[PDB]
Order: structure tokens, then sequence, then C-alpha cells
């Protein structure tokens, strides 16, 4: 019913658009170095959740230009590359489109927003899922899926915008993933980061996946501790978050797979790691507060040192 | 005279070479290279001095076949006292002086309860850049300089200063610069400013100090982490000079490229001298309410990585 592109067709963009087209919508892809594996082979998804799913043959583009005009488009791009980005974007849009970034960190929207024409709306999408390119044109869907939809910026008043956002949710509910509207994307995204923050850093810094991670003792309290900081910073800017949000977030990825973050898989493949928006947007916000985080300062420096070296 | 090395390593084989190549009698206690050093002896590639050979070598492998020594220089790491002990104590003549040229914080007081009152407990705070090659041999790369500090005996206050002085001068003898410490505590809290960064970024990221000191990052985390050690040891009653992580950033960046101790202990599966370097700093923090928010997390990360298979 819906006609949905997908710019940046990865292991996010990949999932969250063949599980639409596997419920009956028309999805068309935009792909970059695997268009030709993913343009003959097809697309194919290994889910814990869903079980094998395949789409062949897909709707793939690799000039964005190409593709027909779409009523939503979902980012799947990281956040790396902003500018390279945005021309994609405005190419595969129809009149009005929604573009929904699939993307961690902080201010994401508001650094892309400038360069997308003001008709079009902004959303944020914070996909809460274990997924990562497995092998070429396989998606490897280890656990959970579920999106979180809010509106940044665009044509719609209050009420237009939260029947947008419900728009959005209802796609990905009636896809078979769990889906809900999100009253406050910048306090979504900071409540985001007190996860992606701890395990994508310490997963790279200390070569280690979520479970041992969690076995270790000290481990365990450095992550919690973390948590403290980014839960203090987004106090600090005007978020608080929920009481005791960090035992409630140490418990259920307690409960998760042995899973190794998205910037884990970055590092090992030798892709640039999304710090920009998880850890020097946070810590430029929280600057900008007066207020100091020691430990995941230190870990950005570590991180961006493990990124120069040979 | 005699001196006995308990711990024949980097630490314990250069100054020993060094006292010994000074004409005094030295004994060296070794482990796990006592046959190789029996046969081929001590050799000392040292980029500020040169180099030095010493073969023969009195090398023994029991403290009961040393002689009693009147100075024992301990060049041992921190993690295992239980052992250590009986060691220095079966090659301590009557009122020997016991020097731990060691890293850390409270590792005199560690011992102390494990030697008689009656040995002169002494700390050694080398600053120096040196490994061990292969075995015999001693790879000296930068500075070499032992402060000395009175801990625990039987000394009044006047043998104190003059025991800590005679310590000095055998080093000065031998050709090494030594300065006699008022305050031993603080001393070795300066230490801390250097060796809590580097031992654990080393091992942490896999790098040596030429590479964290070329980074911006590294470098300003670095300097952060000194700048917690510098807080703390100020917390506990002890302000270190002004501008020490300049004038330990400086002695750095003037260093050839060197893998702190505790890199060469991860990668040979060693125990990593984390209870004196980390955790005792932390905990003497704790109690002055005094909070290292990276030297904690750093601390944490090390634990980690030695638990790891
Ligand atoms: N479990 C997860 O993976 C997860 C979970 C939550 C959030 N996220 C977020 O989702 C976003 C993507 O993560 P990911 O795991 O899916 O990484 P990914 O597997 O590397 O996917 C990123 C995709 O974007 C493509 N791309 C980038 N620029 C492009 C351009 N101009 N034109 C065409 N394609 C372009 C990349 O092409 P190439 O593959 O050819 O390089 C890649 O296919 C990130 O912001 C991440 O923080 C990921
Ligand atoms: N440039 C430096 O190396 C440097 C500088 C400043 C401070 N330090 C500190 O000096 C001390 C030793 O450093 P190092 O570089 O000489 O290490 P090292 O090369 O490993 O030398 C240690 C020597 O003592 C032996 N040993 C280790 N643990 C022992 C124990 N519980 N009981 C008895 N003997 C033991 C070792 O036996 P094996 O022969 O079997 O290994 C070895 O012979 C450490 O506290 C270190 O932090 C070193
Ligand atoms: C639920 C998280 C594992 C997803 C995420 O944010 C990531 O892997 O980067
Ligand atoms: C004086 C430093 C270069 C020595 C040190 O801290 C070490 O190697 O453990």
């Amino acid at each position: 019913q819906q006609r949905i592109g997908v710019i940046g067709t990865g292991a996010i963009g990949g999932f969250y658009g063949l599980m639409l087209a596997h419920a009956g919508h028309d999805v068309h892809f935009l792909l970059r170095s695997e268009f030709e594996a993913v343009n003959r082979a097809g697309l194919s998804l290994n889910s814990a959740v869903h079980g094998f799913r395949r789409l062949a043959p897909v709707q793939a583009y690799h000039s964005a230009q190409d593709m027909p005009p779409c009523d939503w488009l979902l980012v799947g791009a990281k956040t790396t590359g902003n500018h390279e980005l945005a021309p994609l974007i405005r190419a595969a849009a129809a009149p009005g489109a929604k573009v929904l970034l699939l993307q961690n960190g902080l201010g994401v929207e508001e650094r892309l927003r400038p360069l997308l024409p003001e008709s079009l709306h902004l959303l944020g999408g914070l996909c809460f899922i274990c997924v990562h390119r497995g092998e070429p044109g396989v998606i490897e869907h280890q656990a959970y899926g579920g999106v979180n939809l809010g509106y940044h910026s665009g044509p719609a008043d209050e009420r237009r915008r939260r029947e947008i956002v419900e728009e959005g949710a209802a796609l990905f509910r009636e896809s078979g993933l769990e889906s809900t509207a999100m009253p406050d994307l910048e306090q979504a995204r900071w409540q985001k980061l007190v996860w992606n923050i701890p395990y994508n850093g310490l997963s790279v810094l200390l070569k280690s996946s979520t479970a041992p991670l969690m076995a270790n003792a000290d481990s365990r309290s450095l992550i919690e501790a973390i948590m403290e900081e980014v839960i203090g910073a987004a106090g600090a800017c005007g978020f608080i978050l929920p009481e005791g949000y960090a035992d409630q977030l140490l418990a259920a990825t307690e409960r998760m797979p042995d899973y190794r973050p998205s910037m884990y898989h970055d590092f090992a493949h030798g892709r640039p790691l999304e710090l920009a928006a998880i850890y020097a947007a946070p810590l430029a916000r929280a600057a900008a507060a007066g207020y100091r985080m020691p430990r995941v300062e230190a870990l950005h420096q570590a991180l961006r040192f493990l990124e120069a070296q040979p």
C-alpha cells in the first residue's frame, strides 16, 4: 500500500526493508558495495525471531535517481557520511515523503536537516535489535527488532506529527515487528545512549561480546558506572530518565543472547565507527551544561586511539 | 658491604650489575633464568652508559645458599610476597637493609609484617626504562636514577637519614643518580603519576610509549589520568611538585619507544601488578573521600583483560 525506499541497505536497512516487503509493501532498495550481488542473488535473512526470509527478485538500485518516488524513506546508512547521504534522499522522495533515520546517536536529525527540503518530514527511528551483515546478501538477525519512532521536523502541525509517527509505527507492526510512538525523540535518543555508550565502546575496547562483559564483575561495574554518567548527562541536559533505569537495562542485557554490538563489527571490518554521533555529541552537549563524564570521555579517547592505530 | 639481589630481573639485574661493576660484592638470586645466567653471565646493553659484562657472576637458585648480605636489593615483582618474604629473610644479615626496587603504593607496609623488625625496610623509586631481552641480557634504554626512602625498621631519626644516605651513596658510587627522599610515601605517589597511566594504557591499548604520546587522544587521556593521581596524592596529604605531569610528559617524549613492565607481564602471561599500582592508590584515595573515575575504570578494564582466556 505504501512505496518504501531504503537508503543504505545494510544490516538495519536490509532487515526492516525486507520485513516490510514481506508484509506486502512495495519496497525499493538502494545499495552500495553489494548492489550487484543483491540485485542478482536477492536478499535473505537468517533470524532467530522470524526464521529464514527471502526476497527475490528485489527492486534494487545502485543510483538513487533510478528509484521511483517513495512515501517513506528508511535510512539505514551509518551516521558517518551525512553529505554523501543527503542527495540520495531527495532523489527518492515523493512529494512530502517521510524520512526515517534508523540510526543511533544524539543530534542526528538536526545534523541532517539543513540538507533536506522543508517539505520532507524528518523522523528518528530507534531500533532495539541484534543484527549484522553476516554473508554477502545475507542478514543475521539474532534478537529483538522493535523500532520506536519520533518526529523531529517538517511541515506537520502537532496533531499531524502524531498521526505520521503512528502511521510509521503501524507499518512496522503490520510487518510483525514491535513498534511504539515516542512522545519525545530527543528524550528517547538520550535513553538509547545509556545502552550504546557503554556496550558499543567496551565491546571494541575489551574485544568482547555482551555475555563476558556481563559475567565479569569488574566490566559489569564499569558498565553501570558509565550508565550513571550518561543518565547524569541526560539529567543535566533536561531529560530525567526513569528511576533505577541502569538496573533495568543491566538486567535485560543479562537475558540477551551473546552479542557483538554494531560498533564491534564496524571495528573488525575496518569501517568508520560512529563515534561522532554516539560519543562526541553527548560529550559536547554535557560540556555545554557543565556536566563532566570522565569515563565516557576517556572511553571516547581510547576508541579514537584504536581507530587511528595500524 | 655484602650486597644481595632478590629477584634478578631487569631491575635487579641492572642495579646489581652496576653495583658489582663498581667493585661491590653482589650475590644474585635467580629463578627461571638461573641456569642461563650461571653459564653466560650478565650482559648489560645500556643506551645511557654502554656495554658492561659480568662473567662469571655469583648466581644462586635458592636464598638458603646465599651468604648474609648487608644490603638486599629486591627487584622482584609485587605479585608474590608469600614467595618473596622467606627469600629476603634467608639472605638477610643481622640488621640488613632491604631496598624494595618496586612500583606501587603501600608496598613496604604490605611486606613489613613478614620481615623481622630488626631489618631496615626501604623503598627505592626507580625512574628507568629497562627490560630483559634474551636470557642473561639486560636492555637499558633510558634514565636509571633511584631515589631511596625509609619506611620501617629499628633505626632512630638520625640513623634513618644515614641509612637512606648510605644507600644513595652506593648508587652514586656506581655512576647512577640517586637522591635521598625525606618521605617515601610522597615519593611513591610521585612515581605512580607515571606508572598508573602508562602501564595500564600500554596493556589496554596494546601499545608502547611512542604511539601513546604521538596520538592526541591518548596523550590527553594520559594527562587526565595524571591529574587524577596528582589530585589523589594531594587528597591523601602529599602535594606533588607543580607541573609534574608536564615534566613527566617531556621525559617520556625523550624516551625511546618503551613497553612498560606491565606490558611485558601481560604478554608473557605473568600476573599483573594491579594490586600495588591500582588497587592500593584507589583504596587510599577512597579512604580520603577522593574519587579517581578514570583510574577506577582503567583498573576495572585491566582486571577484565587479565581474567579473559
Ligand atoms: N544491530 C545493528 O546493527 C544496529 C542496531 C541499532 C541501530 N543501528 C544503527 O543503524 C545504522 C546502520 O547500522 P548497520 O548495523 O546496519 O551498519 P551497516 O551494516 O554497515 O549498514 C550501513 C549501510 O549503509 C550503506 N551506505 C552508506 N552510505 C551509502 C550511500 N551513499 N549509498 C548507498 N549506501 C550507503 C552502506 O553500504 P556498504 O555496506 O556497501 O558499505 C551499508 O550498506 C547505524 O546508524 C547504527 O547505529 C544498528
Ligand atoms: N624499567 C622497569 O622494568 C621498571 C621500572 C620501574 C619499576 N619497575 C618495577 O620493578 C619491579 C620489577 O620490575 P622488572 O622489570 O625487573 O620485572 P622482571 O623483569 O620480570 O624481574 C622480576 C624478577 O624477579 C623474579 N620474581 C618475580 N616475582 C617474584 C616473586 N614473588 N618472588 C621472587 N621473585 C620474583 C622474577 O623471576 P623470573 O626470572 O622467573 O621471571 C624475575 O627474576 C616491579 O615492581 C616493577 O613495576 C620496573
Ligand atoms: C539493541 C542494540 C544492540 C542495538 C544497537 O544499538 C547497536 O548494536 O549498535
Ligand atoms: C620509569 C618508567 C619508565 C618505568 C615503569 O613504570 C615500568 O616499566 O613499570
